[PDB]
């Protein structure tokens, strides 16, 4: 097990130190919450994209092959608290075969993985800094 | 099932956890203040501490104990002394059944071998504003 935080700009990507696998967790801390938050995988494929969308009231949730075609949207509307500080905690449970999102204290989804792989990457995007804490090592044997 | 929960504890007030702390559960504290004297525990339904955590600075170590909530304060653990995320600190807890792992910020600072079993229903912070705590639970 180990704890290891980030700092990702907007616009921008993290190499994770320790990668994220089945049974590990990441969370992301967000003042702004328009965005995206991804999970990256060594092959540049979108894990998952998790994208909000205020003026469409919806969350949209997706994956992404190295050089491929967007995957079969998932959308849940905004109808989906505070977080910490001043900021929203998004964040994501590797399950190993799903994804589960929590925004806050809210689970908000329970994503079938699209395309299977660790998360060695990080990723937010705009549209100006998140952190991020990634949990690892959490499986014994 | 897994969960997150946020608390926000006030110095010197503890909080009764929505989903207990068992084996395999995590818990991570953010404060910024880092008074020479400041402490965070883990306390069970019978007011035990299972985990005792005192940051002396007068002594410049860590401190780490338990105790029954009836009984005395039982073997002292001592550590010698990065940091960095909204300029707070992150003391990390994992509840590995027999031990507990603390890390402060990204290092592990010790692995504390149990001096009492029992899941955590509650958490208290003291030094004298507000420290806030998540607890990612039910990872069964």
């Amino acid at each position: 097990q180990g704890v290891n935080i980030y700092n990702i700009s907007a616009g921008t990507s993290v190499d994770l130190a320790a990668p994220v696998t089945t049974g590990d967790i990441v969370t992301f801390f967000s003042s702004a919450l328009n965005t995206t938050l991804n999970l990256f995988a060594e092959n540049g494929a979108y894990l998952l994209h998790i994208a909000f969308r205020l003026q469409e009231n919806v969350i949209i949730f997706n994956s992404r092959q190295p050089d491929g075609p967007w995957l079969v949207e998932q959308r849940v509307s905004d109808v989906a608290g505070a977080g910490i500080d001043g900021k929203a905690m998004v964040t994501v449970f590797d399950h190993g075969d799903k994804y589960q999102v929590v925004i806050n204290e809210k689970t908000v989804i329970q994503y079938t993985k699209q395309i299977s792989g660790l998360t060695s990457s990080l990723s937010y995007n705009a549209t100006t800094v998140v952190e991020a804490v990634t949990y690892t090592g959490l499986a014994l044997e």
